[PDB]
């Protein structure tokens, strides 16, 4: 069926606006949770004690609440009392409020795992709702009708990937070396790099996903391939900021910045600032030996489905940057 949690993460309007990009977020509503009262209005916030807070409806088939939170962490400051941006005051609070008791073991495991990463005292309440009501309707899809409105967060992270670190694991050294071709298993392991024009993704122009090939863990979107001429497959930038650690390379009697996954540790390829200018400039240069491409058509079989609406609408950005 359809799930429900409730959201305190300071301004209404940005937040209500944000959840409602969320893949997965049925419904996005403004409103007053866990005040005083049984009922309050937009100037009496203050004396209800309620929290400005965001009901959103998710599909859980779609998208889970653990990963539904660390949307929500990545528009809060999770460690101040009673402001976010420039609004101050107790309406303005953190908190998660939830009405389901096997909520709670899952949103305390998803604070203390972003305490764990971001350090100090994380400011997020949580609380069961105990009494709520429906903001005016006049602040309900505030932003829709104000596109010039009071938004502090920034509504583009909702279109990120989130790859969760704890479902793709490295098998043992001893399993790579049955599982992997020899090519496959030096350039990952022992950062070797296969011949440029020939190996098999290079030249690939199909809509799907790069994942890692001795983990599974997602890496590239095809909507930021592109043909860079060198020979190797080329991608513009990661499927997200987390998924590829970069480190000095001095081999070769050169210098240059090697890119490798975060999961699995294997090598990749390099990356370079000499792409193209407007997909940002960058090219990571990925040998097709450390990669498994899935199509679309395969990606919900294979265990990607929560990652095609991400696909997609890369590729619809891709197409319609093409028609300039």
């Amino acid at each position: 069926d359809e799930r429900v949690i409730y959201l305190a993460g300071g301004s209404f309007w940005g937040l209500e606006a944000y959840m409602e990009r969320i893949y997965g977020v049925i419904d996005a509503s403004s409103g007053y949770a866990n005040g005083k009262t049984s009922s309050t209005n937009y100037e009496k916030l203050h004396e209800s004690d309620h929290a400005e807070s965001v009901k959103v409806i998710y599909d859980p088939k779609k998208i889970s609440l653990d990963k539904l939170l660390r949307y929500y962490f990545k528009v809060v400051d999770p460690v101040s009392v009673n402001k976010q941006g420039n609004d101050v005051g107790r309406q303005y609070r953190t908190g998660i409020y939830y009405v389901n008791s096997a909520d709670k073991e899952v949103i305390d495991h998803a604070l203390k795992a972003l305490q764990k990463e971001v350090k100090g005292k994380i400011a997020i309440e949580v609380e069961p709702l105990k009494n709520y009501v429906r903001a005016e309707e006049y602040h309900q899809d505030y932003l829709k009708k104000h596109p010039s409105g009071y938004c502090h967060i920034d509504l583009k992270k909702a279109d990120e990937v989130i790859v969760d670190d704890d479902k793709y694991t490295k098998p043992s050294d001893e399993v790579l070396k049955k599982k992997l071709t020899k090519l496959q298993y030096e350039v990952t392991q022992n950062k070797h790099t296969e011949k440029p024009f020939e190996n098999e993704y290079y030249n690939k122009e199909e809509e799907g996903i790069y994942v890692d090939i001795t983990t599974g863990e997602p890496l590239f979107s095809s909507a930021d391939k592109y043909d860079s001429g060198c020979g190797w497959p080329s991608f513009s930038k990661p499927i997200n900021k987390d998924v590829v650690k970069y480190e000095d390379d001095e081999s070769l009697n050169r210098k240059r910045i090697e890119v490798l996954s975060r999961i699995g540790k294997a090598h990749l390829g390099h990356v370079f600032n000499d792409g193209p200018k407007e997909l940002g400039g960058l090219r990571y240069s990925i040998n097709s030996a450390a990669l498994r491409f899935i199509p679309l058509k395969d990606m919900e079989k294979e265990g990607y489905g929560e990652f095609i609406p991400y696909i997609k609408k890369g590729e619809l950005k891709k197409y319609i940057n093409d028609k300039k």
